[PDB]
């Protein structure tokens, strides 16, 4: 007991988190912070944050998803029916004390979920900027301008 | 020539022992469809059309529905009512698997001119389990849109 001081790490998450919190304060966001897809992946791969996918099951099935992300749908189906159990599910699957990064298709649904979760007592809620697919282009195609996929971060589908 | 593209597709069905009229590349399918010389029928799910994208002016007749690919019992009835057994029909799915099954079913049901679009809208999965990286409609930069 005495010789060990607890777990040791070669990775520091405080500079990414401090930068994400600075982003939220500069933009006067009503949640803890926002961070790029690349910075989000850097935290998640090291086990320093929980990646929560707030997209529909249909998107995870047909567009793809990030392995080891936790699915808590903000809205469901092709009509985006709001999930009234979102906050209950986020609490039971993850918990209000965890460092949570919310990922949707863009930044839109994850921003809505982040505001709702922060208002409901989730202490460390962050928005992943750009989302999995990024913004639609003039040609009505996603994944050309920004997002997790264009950044060539890990993802898979069937 | 539409007639030349169709003849090549028919030749393809005979070399591969396919039980329908023919198969053709995404680029050859688009050349026919753009000119109004064939009907592009999307046999994917509404979920795929909504979240992956679709080819404008394609006719949606699902081979299977839902994220579970529940076989659509009304597929042949819908294909007959929405298009008709006498038309030149190109069946498009995600990769060619479901469109092959749909092509065989339609040809067996009396559809005279049934063709399969090779490689599908998204194409085959790569070693990283990602589609749209090797082949398919989108990698060929043919027209498509999503919301």
């Amino acid at each position: 007991s005495f010789v060990s001081n607890g777990s040791n790490t070669s990775f520091s998450a405080e500079d990414i988190l401090a930068k994400a919190q600075q982003y939220a304060q500069e933009h006067e966001l009503n949640f803890s912070g926002s961070l790029s897809p690349v910075d989000a992946w850097q935290l998640v791969q090291q086990g320093e944050a929980v990646l929560v996918d707030v997209r529909t099951n249909e998107e995870r099935k047909f567009v793809g998803y990030v392995p080891e992300s936790i699915h808590v749908a903000w809205a469901t189906g092709t009509s985006f029916n709001r999930n009234p159990r979102f906050l209950k599910e986020l609490e039971s699957k993850v918990g209000k004390d965890k460092t949570i990064l919310l990922l949707c298709r863009s930044g839109n649904r994850s921003t809505q979920a982040a505001e709702a979760a922060f208002n409901a007592g989730f202490e460390h809620i962050y928005n992943v900027l750009e989302g999995f697919e990024g913004d639609l282009n003039e040609q009505q195609q996603r994944n050309q301008k920004n997002g997790w996929r264009i950044h060539q971060l890990p993802w898979q589908q069937d």
